[PDB]
């Protein structure tokens, strides 16, 4: 799924088309629900590595010891995500939550191209194209001492900045209409009856902290609650916890 014709979004797609063929690491900056893993996927499938594996790992999800083992692997065997991504692309989400230990080890892999291993096993050479994502201000975290300056000096070969939905105002009604129509098909309404001006005001004035994921859920819920093709959708249900 890839909607949007806001110039800011089209510029991202152009940038991605040029970055994909490189073996260089790419940093994606963007809020939740803006499509970051989908962009990472595009970088993979437009690259020369497209027939190789596309592996993903969310850094925020795992505790420090588990993240270490999941990313770099362990034995006394559990192949880590770098190993699984050999010949392909590894996507690291919520990068700024990585503990400083993992950050240092990550830089080592990037700069030396091998996974450390003792206990008898020879080191593992890996060939992986890295894509990372975050919505943190990484330069600010470097100043705070919570992100490694040397990792950022190396990792940010270039940066893809995904615009939030609220800065893609023209895409809001375009996407809302698309999601509404899909929901009409799912609940077997003959036609999407349109959005009233009140509904449009509600959609366009909301700041969409959850961006596209949130827009889809809000619109689907609103269409379902409306439940008819006989007149236009007027009530946009942003918050389902209200009664
Ligand atoms: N260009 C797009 N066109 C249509 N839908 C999109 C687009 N980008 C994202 N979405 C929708 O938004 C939802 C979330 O996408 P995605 O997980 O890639 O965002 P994200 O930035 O990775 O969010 P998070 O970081 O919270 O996981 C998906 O269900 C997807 O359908
Ligand atoms: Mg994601």
């Amino acid at each position: 799924n890839l909607l949007g014709e806001a110039n800011s979004f089209l510029e991202v797609l152009e940038q991605v088309s040029h970055l994909a063929p490189l073996d260089k690491p790419v940093l994606i900056i963007g809020e939740r629900g803006t499509g970051k893993e989908l962009i990472a996927s595009r970088l993979h499938y437009l690259s020369s590595r497209w027939q190789g594996p596309f592996i993903s790992l969310n850094c925020a999800a795992l505790n420090e010891n588990l993240l270490d083992s999941e990313l770099f692997g362990h034995e006394a065997r559990h192949p880590g995500r770098f190993e699984r991504a050999d010949g392909g692309t590894l996507f690291l989400d919520q990068l700024a939550t990585a503990p400083m230990m993992v950050q240092e080890k990550l830089l080592r892999v990037i700069e030396y191209g091998e996974l450390e291993r003792v206990g008898g096993s020879q080191p593992l050479q890996v060939n992986v194209r890295l894509v990372c994502a975050t919505n943190a201000d990484l330069p600010a975290m470097v100043n705070e001492g919570t992100f490694r300056a040397d990792l950022l000096d190396r990792l940010a070969f270039d940066v893809v900045q995904l615009p939030p939905l609220r800065e893609r105002e023209s895409d809001i009604m375009l996407m809302a209409e698309y999601f509404a129509i899909q929901m009409c098909r799912e609940i077997k309404l003959p036609l999407f009856p349109g959005f009233t001006e009140r509904a449009r005001e509600t959609l366009l004035n909301y700041r969409w902290p959850g961006n596209i994921r949130e827009l889809k859920n809000v619109v689907e819920r609103s269409v379902y609650r409306h439940g008819t093709s006989d007149y236009p959708l007027d009530d946009i249900i942003i918050d389902p916890f209200k009664r």
